[PDB]
């Protein structure tokens, strides 16, 4: 205790001082652009309708970003390097498949980890349908399939985009799904469109899978 | 520290905007014109067992009000930002013939430039009524719904396209159902029922089964 | 031009603004001060019939239409504004609810109403109504045929009155594709006395009869 | 008129009523040392469904709740003599009443109003549809199948909320005369449990269903 | 009629001091230790199409922060009280297999003790990822998923069962399912990426169709 609550204490002074002086940052800007890396970790293809070409997808999608105006000087609170914190209390980027067929339906609490630097790890779970025909899911080299992530308003003035790594994460998928992975990739993109002058960023998750057996 | 100045001037222009009271929509005296424009992306579903077809498109929703203008150079030359459709009024358009509650796909947010003109673009999926009669054949199947406001008359929106062709470049090529025309038509309407015109527009797909 | 604009625009704020307060939302009907709201189905489509379970599905506009004084303005006073449009939210509706749903209804309009300078609100929601129903014989010559009561949930006759402008059930909306072709389709008022209570209740019962297209 | 007047002045004196129970005072519950009584009632509309390759039943019902709070009382000579009135269930406590073995969210049917009367009583009755536990095995016989559901607080033990019924008998006279199936019987028992782990009473109401195929 | 009045001001008056005269989440210089156990209802439905399978369960949570404590003797003996869960902090617990969200069946209210400690039991229906495969066999299907906080490490949040038995005296016994066995037991994970210990709780189930 008496530490305890005064390291309580440090984290609710922080947690102010960050939120409640200055309103939430406005999002970036042409002038204040911003790098989103985005990494997916699949799960599970729990469903694949071949009556409709929708398949559903089961994963975590890692969102880091950081911002200037999040840093504070830990020794200013009592040494917190970061925290935990709902993602109502901060301006998140808005990432959205491109070709869904159905909301996605969150599966995890909205909880980012903001470090002392201003960095802000966020990773939600969901479930997707998108647009894939299931054709030759049953062959040996199986169904191919592919979705676009990217934000929904900003162009790649304001939001550029990028991955660690074109390897989609496996390391998680269930062992037992209907489904087997053949690849999984996720790959940034650059889209010019003739309307704009303006460059668009997307990541390209592209995913090879099969019946298993 | 520039780039803290951008901020700054952009948390500025936002509160000017909305934190100095919401436009209430438009009046007779002063209507207002949205352009519409879809984007097909897909048919997902064609029911004919209830006669309900499913289509997910991009909805353009365009327009302007003065009380959303400013002068870029009082706010560091920002000249338009992107901000939760929340805080700005947007227009209550609607199908006319859905079956199902409108999902919407896309978050909710939209860009304003400095000349008032804003631009929304909800990505939506929607169960309308739809006889997909013929779906198997090389003429295929023809399916209609109306779009417009649902509390406005004509004399406070008219609704506006930029073509009467719907935007078929992101059609989904492995849909299992092809294109073979889709038009967005500007209609002005009289119903006995109501003495106001009533603007739509007049979503028309001509669709068959993939082969 | 942009000045005539200005002015039409803060006079509807200013009319909202003034109908919002002084004294804020109106408590609903009571045995003295007793309200009528009026009804009217706009049936679209029978959009389905399961006869695994009895329940059909109706898509429709449920048009309601009722007054408040609490509402009233005069138009000089508000820059000759006779009419406005507001979300239903900021004003106080009837708790209109189908007696024999078996889903939650489903909302697919914007829920907005139309006040008018008198008082009068006019509350058009889209809906589509899952209710219990033996849609047998439906794909014979005479059809089946279903019913559903609509009324207050908690108001007596004695604070909500309802009535129809009248018994016929508007199908100028009706889908001419739809599987199911309608035969006939009322909405009456009725009154029902319980055996609890000394009070009256009201609804308005809708009955559709209907079969499959040929 | 100067019924225009007594119309706004009745108006007035319910916004006032309300305005000196709700924002002027929101009982904490009942407690211990200030226990509840809930009436509650069953009155079956339909058994819409009964899946046999899961053992879900759902069933349509409205559910009268009724209890008293000595804090919602007032004196009808001091409110322009209202006697009771309509409000928002948000606006009031309302009972924790669960079904113990529900199997997905139940589905709210009518709109969520009370009733309040000047001796402080309250009439809530709510629509709902229940999927619930149970096996319709024998729904196709003669005999039928029989389910029981068990409704009461999720988290106060009988010390602070007790439960009775007026009847055991659910009340059958609104039940839709063309469902798939027919009623049996009924019932809506009160039952008292006590556990080994614990000391306090555990009151529920149980609904028992024996029904079959119409036929 | 009076003395009930008093003790009523009473629990007012102590969820005023504790809610509005006053957590931010556990640290790591304020660890907090979660008792999670289960209460397994029904195994509602098995999907071989989709390897999903579908559990009713309560969920008990269980854990105690110095800052709910309060002195009985200030507040007219109140030894507990019913509260709810919004009003209090709660633990991000998730299953980290579902495919699904977890829907809700009960009320989301906890109870609180004069020691701090917390109470919160929510039933809820669970879509997780299971091959039912030999279900229809003597010796079952056997399916698992863990349970956990999803942002907090070992450092923050510590998990713990009172007992590795799932608690089946609820089951309901016309379920189509049967259960063979039903463990919760806690899991110490340690990473190539992260010096931080990562703990879950894992709820194994053994079940065959009901014979
Ligand atoms: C299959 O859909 C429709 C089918 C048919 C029509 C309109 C349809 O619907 C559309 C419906 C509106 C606007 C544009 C549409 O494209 C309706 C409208 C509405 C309002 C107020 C009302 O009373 C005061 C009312 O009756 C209304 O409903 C009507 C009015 C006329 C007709 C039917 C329903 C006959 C019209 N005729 C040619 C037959 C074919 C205000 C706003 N809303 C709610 C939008
Ligand atoms: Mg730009
Ligand atoms: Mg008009
Ligand atoms: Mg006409
Ligand atoms: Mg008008
Ligand atoms: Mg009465
Ligand atoms: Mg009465
Ligand atoms: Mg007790
Ligand atoms: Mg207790
Ligand atoms: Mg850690
Ligand atoms: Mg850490």
């Amino acid at each position: 205790d008496d530490d305890k609550l005064h390291s309580q204490a440090n984290l609710m002074r922080l947690k102010s001082d960050l939120f409640n002086r200055s309103p939430m940052y406005p999002g970036p800007t042409k002038d204040d652009p911003l790098t989103v890396t985005l990494g997916f970790t699949l799960q599970d293809i729990v469903k694949a309708d071949s009556s409709t070409n929708e398949v559903d997808l089961v994963y975590y999608e890692q969102q880091r970003w950081k911002l200037n105006s999040l840093m504070w000087d830990p020794n200013e609170y009592g040494n917190i390097t970061d925290f935990r914190t709902s993602a109502a209390d901060i301006w998140t980027p808005d990432i959205t498949a491109y070709s869904s067929t159905r909301p996605v339906q969150v599966l995890s609490p909205q909880i980012a980890v903001v470090t002392h630097d201003g960095s802000v790890m966020f990773i939600p779970a969901q479930r997707l349908s998108f647009m894939c025909d299931p054709t030759g899911v049953d062959s040996e080299e199986g169904a191919t399939c592919a979705v676009k992530f990217g934000s929904w308003v900003y162009s790649g003035f304001e939001i550029d985009l990028k991955t660690d790594t074109d390897q989609v994460d496996l390391s998680s998928y269930y062992a037992s799904s209907k489904y087997e992975i053949l690849s999984a990739t996720q790959t940034r993109q650059v889209q010019h469109y003739s309307c704009c002058p303006e460059p668009y960023i997307d990541v390209n998750l592209v995913v090879k899978f099969r019946e298993r057996r």
